[PDB]
C-alpha cells in the first residue's frame, strides 16, 4: 500500500485539481534513494519526468491517459515492459510490474482525489493496463477493475 | 482475397524493396472509389497519406511498426476501431476491420515481398493485431498467425 505522505503531486499548465476531465494524463516516477513517488497531472505526459539517460534505461514511468468513450471515460495506464536497450529482463520486468501495479493505482486516485470527489461518476471508470512489449506473450491489454478499487 | 493488380507500393526515403529490416512500418489506406490499396513501407509512417479529411472521419488507414524483440521480430498491425467523432459504432466497425483483416495482411506480405525473400526468417515473426478503442470491449490485442500464412 500506499503512503500518502510519500507521494509528490505536480500539475502541468492547463489541469489543475479540480479540472478539466480531458485531456488529463498522469506521469509517476519514483527514488529509490528516498522511497518517494512523483506524480504530474497535466494535459500531457510530464517530459522534464521522463527525461534523461536514467529513465531511458531503466524505462520505470508509468503514464496513463484518461480517454473519453461512450460511457463517459476509462483510464488507459501504460508500462514498458520490454523493448530497446532497458535494464532487466522481459520476464523480470513484467513481474515487478504487476508486483506495485496496485501500488500505482491507489496513487493516481489519491493523487487526483479532488477531481473524483467533483465527478464521482470518474471512480465507476474502468482501469486498463497495457503491458508493452514486442514479443506477443508479454503484449497485454488487462481490465484491472475500477479506480474505487484503489481507495485507501 | 487479396488482387495484386489493385495494389500500389511505395516507398519512403530511408526505405526500398530490399530493407532496411528496422526501421520499417507500413501505411495502408484505400480508394472507395477504384477498389485500389495503397501501401506505404518506410522508417516511419506516411501521415501525409493519412492527412485527408475523408481518413480524418473514417478513420480506416492501417498502420503497421515491425518491432524488435532483441534479436527476434514482430509485426504490430493497429486499427481504429473506436474513439472520437468517426463513421459507425465500435461494433459496425469492429466486424468490417475482421472481416477485412485477412486482405490486409495479405497485402502487407505481398506488398513486401521481396524482404521477405531476402530474409525468409521473416515468413515466421508472429503478427500482432491491436483493435483500438477506449472501452475494454473492443479494446483488444490479439495474434493473427505468421506472416507466412497470408501468402498468395
Amino acid at each position: 500500500h500506499l503512503k500518502p505522505e510519500k507521494l509528490q503531486t505536480r500539475f502541468l499548465n492547463g489541469s489543475q485539481n479540480d479540472g478539466p476531465r480531458y485531456p488529463r494524463c498522469y506521469t509517476l516516477t519514483h527514488s529509490d534513494s528516498t522511497g518517494e513517488l512523483f506524480l504530474t497531472i497535466g494535459p500531457s505526459y510530464d517530459y522534464e519526468q521522463i527525461s534523461g539517460w536514467y529513465t531511458r534505461f531503466m524505462r520505470d514511468e508509468v503514464l496513463a491517459v484518461w480517454e473519453m468513450d461512450e460511457e463517459d471515460m476509462a483510464l488507459h495506464v501504460h508500462v514498458h515492459v520490454s523493448g530497446g536497450l532497458i535494464l532487466g529482463s522481459a520476464k523480470w520486468r513484467d513481474k515487478i510490474f504487476r508486483q506495485h501495479m496496485p501500488l500505482v493505482l491507489e496513487a493516481f486516485r489519491y493523487g487526483d482525489r479532488e477531481l473524483v470527489k467533483k465527478y464521482p461518476e470518474m471512480d465507476q471508470a474502468p482501469i486498463l493496463v497495457h503491458f508493452h512489449a514486442p514479443n506477443p506473450k508479454f503484449d497485454l491489454v488487462e481490465t484491472w477493475g475500477i479506480l474505487r478499487d484503489y481507495k485507501i
